[PDB]
């Protein structure tokens, strides 16, 4: 059994919180995560100033697949930016296509939106982001803290961040490794 | 009334989380942060291998002071970073010396052993870093999730981060702004 393998898609104005807790989360599960500039190889400049330094852009990043999941972060901006691209409607039809795992956070599944992926799932969002999500009654929406319908895997915001995580982790790598991961962690639940 | 400064000091093995976590939820109250390199101007490889371009140069935001909070992020070998650096010892001192709050998170405590910062205080700290953190026995240990005794202000692990975080809102802006802050969060409480 190959490790698995998780793409983090990165674009201008995401929530660097939502990114960097699924990134640092999955890799202390063993998932080999690449985070994929969508605008190419240089620094990204996030939601609250924090800037990062993306492992590869997209455009490369997007020949290394397939992923056993797509992970999109939020960030009104971010997932703005996500919604706006070519190259991410290819990606994740790509993956509704083999079946694989879509992850997305807060304003993060009004990209599904965008690239007519996942109809007729449950999903959850932001509060703030539902009117924007449920534009044309495509899914069904949820309150849930994190939401698993199928392969649509959605969240609520930074802090439900390693709710979202872990719950990534478990689809993956399964409970028990979920569990290990969690306790150094210090959650309260 | 001029707004708060706070001052993140970013090693290389540092904690992603405790590093993004606190300067996000910090700019999300007005707080003007710093992320400022140990080692110089250039990108810092965190823990999990997320790279963080800083704003400036610690050597350059040193001289910049004096600020409202200083902060050490985690991760056991940033703390360790941290721990031998000059620079570092020289601006807790002063902190110290003015009656200026510092703020530590997981392993990041033990950077205040190291510099004889706070001593009689209660601290807590990741499971972890317990034993290095009362070798001599020069503070009292604490299990709470957030600890604050006066100016010295720490907290466990990554997912105590938010709480670390909101803390330090709290002690600079007041508990009003702490709570307007959280909501939008999405904290579970």
């Amino acid at each position: 059994m190959a490790s698995k393998r998780a793409l983090v898609i990165l674009a201008k104005g995401a929530e660097e919180m939502e990114t960097v807790i699924p990134v640092d989360v999955m890799r202390r599960a063993g998932i080999k995560v690449t985070v994929a500039g969508l605008a190419g190889k240089d620094p990204v400049q996030c939601s609250r100033d924090v800037v990062i330094c993306p492992d590869a852009s997209l455009e490369d990043a997007k020949k290394e697949g397939p992923y056993d999941v797509v992970v999109l972060p939020g960030g009104n901006l971010g997932a703005q930016n996500l919604s706006e691209s070519a190259a991410v409607k290819e990606i994740l039809k790509e993956q509704e296509n083999r079946k694989g795992l879509i992850a997305a956070i807060c304003a993060g599944p009004t990209a599904l939106l965008a690239h007519e992926i996942g109809f007729g799932s449950k999903v959850t969002t932001h509060p703030l982001a539902k009117d924007k999500m449920m534009n044309g009654g495509h899914y069904t929406y949820s309150e849930n803290r994190v939401e698993k319908d199928g392969l649509i895997l959605t969240s609520r915001g930074p802090g439900t961040s390693f709710e979202f995580a872990l719950a990534i982790v478990e689809a993956l790598n399964g409970k028990e490794v979920a569990a290990q991961v969690k306790a150094p962690l210090v959650l309260k639940d």
